[PDB]
């Protein structure tokens, strides 16, 4: 397993296991916004591939749908972290909750379904 | 207007007016996942980078929710494009939506609602 | 066809065609919430009809995961449509645009994806 | 607190305090679609009635963004419940997470966030 945007964007994985998964990253000068702020980019990759992988745990899926809550805004050195739960698995489709973590404080919900290959 | 991780992702601006912007980059060997095809989390950081610029132009906005529709699977030399529109501007909030566009096909959708500072 | 629940909310098809549908109603009494205006249950459910309708003239399909953002109040007496178009139309899966309109005013948006059987 | 819309669809609520609410009803037979099982609109607006009663126990709020999730369908006589609960509470938004649930079984997942007013 490499997945190139993962490791360009510096994130590393704390834990992976049958329907689940835990992404780590810091925010960096780079992934800044025009706001000074992280971008929403970077915490939706984040979220996005803790999706993917305790996705994948189940076999080939790529995403349908995914929604994105932003309650918390991060600056640079910021640690965070996406746990990624399994919420439904059926024949064809799966949908997991990643609750988007920094310093003990939720910071973004991420909602996504998968269809399965 | 100087957003550190558009730029680290080679983002460029295509067009932006009162209410729209469209942002268009590459899809370059650094943006693959473990699928070998675009992370969700570029496509997502590419519509979510014009949402941002469209809605600032009302005024200082942050992203509250935000749905990421995927539809066609994207490889390494991609040139893709996000296209926001207004859709709706209130007093304290505004809503979006964004395409994704890549050899005049919609590779995804993106709908999006910000908070007016 | 014969939808139990669009009939006992008083809608009705104004337009059905392949890949799109119309559907309207009028908020009555019985369709206000806690607030007096049409409970949000309700405009769902007008945007979800021709969602439903848009999405079966392709073939049978069940909603996966829809999206309903909300602009401006209605109450009693308003007469509302829901437009629904094709967005994508997949193998397996399809999405659909609702708009959600009053008196030439966008009351609410509806996104929603199926799961073509 | 009446809402005229719960008392048409035979909705009762089980369970209110702050920041949470359950809402339960049965399907009955005008709430089925012309697939004969539980109408979209139904499950969403048994999640919805739960959400804005949570929700308003912070003080009065409007929906903004809604996300429903499907995973089983229900027919006539199923009795379910819209379980909210409070995901995060900001000054002037709010998010929870309802999960709709029948005889033990997850049917669907209601993600929402809400304008304070
Ligand atoms: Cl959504």
């Amino acid at each position: 397993m490499r997945d190139p945007f993962m490791e360009a964007l510096g994130l590393k994985v704390l834990h992976l296991a049958p329907g689940e998964a835990v992404v780590a990253g810091e925010v960096r000068a780079d992934h800044l916004n025009l706001h000074g702020t992280a971008h929403g980019g970077f915490l939706y990759a984040l979220a996005d591939s803790a999706f993917a992988l305790a996705s994948n745990t189940r076999g080939p899926a790529v995403a349908l749908s995914c929604r994105m809550d932003y309650f918390r805004p991060l600056g640079a050195g910021a640690r965070v972290e996406a746990r990624a739960v399994e919420v439904n698995l059926s024949r064809r489709t799966a949908t997991y909750r990643v609750e988007v973590v920094s310093e003990g404080k939720l910071v973004a919900l991420f909602t996504g379904t998968v269809f399965r290959l």
